[PDB]
């Protein structure tokens, strides 16, 4: 996509959790379930605002555990996310830092989702004991996404992903170019 991004609406991806997704990367929060993805498919960088991520709607499927590969099951359930934060190379480099130059992380994925625990996504997602798996993403409309969006905590704060057809398509728009 503009800027280098890697944004498609469907393919492989791991996925963790973590805590305190009141102040995301896009300018809003939301009610129902969301995530950040990773910086190459964000598109954009820290402190440059909202990418065209942001307000898409993800049906996420865990397949395997990756430190734990005796397990076979069962997994959690299918969930669908609203993206409203960013995972950026920088803090994360295990799980999100996919670069042009070396488009998959240390599990091989391409794409990482980092589901927020605070609404409630990864009590549905994650079976108990294992907090980081591998698994598939496609792109839905978020008419299969229950919530609502919170207010504007900054000019230039965009979800209007929320609205827009399935990637290939521009809605926020991306910042910037992609981490080399």
């Amino acid at each position: 996509a503009t800027g280098g991004y890697v944004q498609q609406a469907t393919g492989q991806a791991s996925f963790t959790m973590y805590s305190g997704c009141g102040s995301p990367a896009c300018g809003k929060a939301a009610s129902g379930f969301t995530a950040a993805i990773n910086q190459l498919a964000f598109g954009s960088a820290p402190g440059l605002g909202a990418g065209d991520a942001c307000g898409r709607c993800f049906a996420l499927t865990g397949n395997h555990d990756p430190y734990s590969p005796n397990y076979t099951g069962p997994f959690g359930q299918t969930i669908v996310v609203k993206v409203t934060d960013l995972c950026p190379v920088q803090g994360n480099q295990e799980f999100c830092g996919q670069t042009t130059s070396n488009p998959t992380n240390q599990h091989g994925m391409p794409f990482h989702f980092d589901i927020c625990e605070d609404t409630g996504g990864s009590a549905k997602f994650f079976p108990s004991g294992h907090g980081a798996l591998t698994g598939t993403f496609t792109e839905v409309s978020c008419s299969q996404w229950s919530g609502s969006d919170g207010g504007q905590l900054w000019n230039g704060a965009c979800l209007s992903g929320e609205t827009a057809p399935n990637w290939p398509s521009t809605a926020c728009g991306n910042k910037g170019t992609a981490p080399s």
